[PDB]
């Protein structure tokens, strides 16, 4: 019973979690095309400030490079995190290909990174997320691997419509008109299927087309980094941004979780 050891950066806002940026000045390494066994390389951005953080692994959809979630690992890295925004093996690998390559990027950070960035992650604190088969590969690593600390599927695609053994929270964000991904086939089914006890939410940003995690976007970007700093970091001063959620009029369309957690 103390101050939370993982706590990191002022009292939160909402007006603080909408800005383009949180209070870590941010650096960037490069995971080299030419060095990243096991996926396509990406960049890792890390907070200057030498203290240990939850590292996260961002997959793209298909078709998609680093460059396409890159503004998501740069936002979340200023909130006091280690965030790799990967590159793929190929542009066109699909959802499970994708969750060998978000685990193989995990393991990058931790083993291969340079020194900088190695000493500030906190091995025992991962988290994964991706955009659309990405995002598929975010559900499958998820089932595969229960150590990890949290799940944000961005308007995912899978063929795969049940998730039922996931035990990581997980926070699934669609897009209402998406038109790829249609939260009809993908995000909800996903959804609906993990059973309790497991934490997640479901919120859907209302107005949103597919490609809204591609471009910054306050609301994925607040509610992201609310998620991670409950779970990853267990900061309870964040789940007043969760629980009860967005006014759902607005824009989400609708929010369900389990709250309080």
């Amino acid at each position: 019973q103390a101050a939370n050891p993982y706590e990191r950066g002022p009292n939160p806002t909402e007006s603080m979690l909408e800005a383009r940026s949180g209070p870590f000045s941010v650096s960037e390494e490069r995971a080299s095309r030419f060095g990243a066994d096991g996926f396509g390389g990406g960049t890792i951005y890390y907070p200057r400030e030498n203290n240990t953080y939850g590292a996260i692994a961002i997959s793209p959809g298909y078709t998609g490079t680093q460059s396409s979630i890159a503004w998501l690992g740069e936002r979340i890295a200023s909130h006091g995190f280690v965030v790799i925004a990967i590159d793929t093996n190929t542009t066109l690998d699909q959802p499970d290909s994708r969750a060998r390559q978000l685990n193989a990027a995990l393991d990058y950070m931790l083993t291969d990174a340079s020194s900088a960035v190695r000493n500030r992650i906190d091995a025992s604190r991962l988290a994964v997320m991706g955009h659309s088969m990405g995002g598929g590969g975010t559900l499958r690593l998820a089932s595969q691997r229960p150590d990890l600390k949290a799940a944000i599927p961005l308007t995912p695609w899978h063929l795969n419509k049940s998730w039922r053994d996931i035990t990581v929270p997980t926070l699934i964000i669609g897009a209402e008109y998406d038109t790829i991904a249609s939260v009809t086939l993908h995000s909800k089914p996903f959804y609906n299927s993990i059973p309790s006890p497991t934490d997640k939410a479901y919120l859907e940003l209302d107005g949103a087309s597919h490609f809204a995690p591609n471009i910054t976007n306050k609301t994925i970007g607040m509610y992201s980094v609310a998620w991670l700093k409950r779970f990853v970091d267990e900061d309870t001063r964040y789940t007043q941004f969760l629980c009860p959620g967005p006014r759902t009029l607005s824009d989400v369309e609708e929010y369900r979780s389990t709250c309080p957690f």
